[PDB]
């Protein structure tokens, strides 16, 4: 019936260099990976506000985007693109920091509360108030949450947070080559067993 369960993923972010690097955008980074490793340039779609791009993955399209919305704004980007091309919410998957969850820890989640993160806030409402989206929740740490939030991370802890983007980058490779279900058996074990 579904031989696609994931037919949008967005990445979470502010645009600009005075948000550049910060936790925050963690979401977009592993977007930016993703779309990197299948040789795909991300453009500006101001119909759509954001960063978009279209990625081949076992012969299947993937299709990508980054808000410039700021974080706040996110629903308006991914709702522009989901509407365009008819995406159900239930389709999509969000990337976004998640300070729930230490740095170098990702998960997956569908469904159920924001944790705070406005963006996601305002990525429910602006799905109807659908919250049965799946997301990608990206481990940043609690410490002054402002500060944090939109700081950069120390170094030592950065190469933690790339390692979370690159194991998510893998599980997202094998959710679209070998299903969601595998690929959710691989991320929940991650840093768990
Ligand atoms: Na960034």
């Amino acid at each position: 019936m579904v031989s696609q369960p994931i037919k949008l993923l967005v990445g979470l972010a502010n645009p600009g260099p005075e948000y550049a690097k910060t936790r925050h955008n963690a979401g977009a980074w592993v977007v930016e990976e993703l779309a990197r490793i299948h040789n795909v340039t991300l453009k500006n779609e101001p119909k759509f506000f954001g960063l978009t791009g279209r990625l081949l993955i076992n012969s299947q399209e993937l299709r990508v985007l980054i808000p410039t919305t700021f974080a706040n704004l996110s629903g308006k980007a991914i709702a522009a693109l989901a509407n365009f091309y008819q995406i159900k919410p239930e389709e999509i998957m969000v990337a976004h920091d998640e300070l729930d969850l230490p740095p170098g820890v990702a998960k997956f989640k569908q469904g159920g509360g924001h944790g705070g993160h406005n963006g996601l806030k305002d990525t429910i409402s602006k799905l109807g108030n659908n919250k049965e989206f799946y997301r990608l929740r990206l481990g940043i740490g609690h410490p002054k949450v402002a500060g944090y939030v939109l700081g950069k991370a120390p170094a030592k802890e950065q190469e933690c947070l790339d390692a979370a983007v690159d194991e998510s980058v893998r599980c997202l490779e094998i959710l679209m080559k070998d299903g969601l279900t595998k690929a959710q058996n691989r991320l929940h074990t991650f840093k768990a067993e």
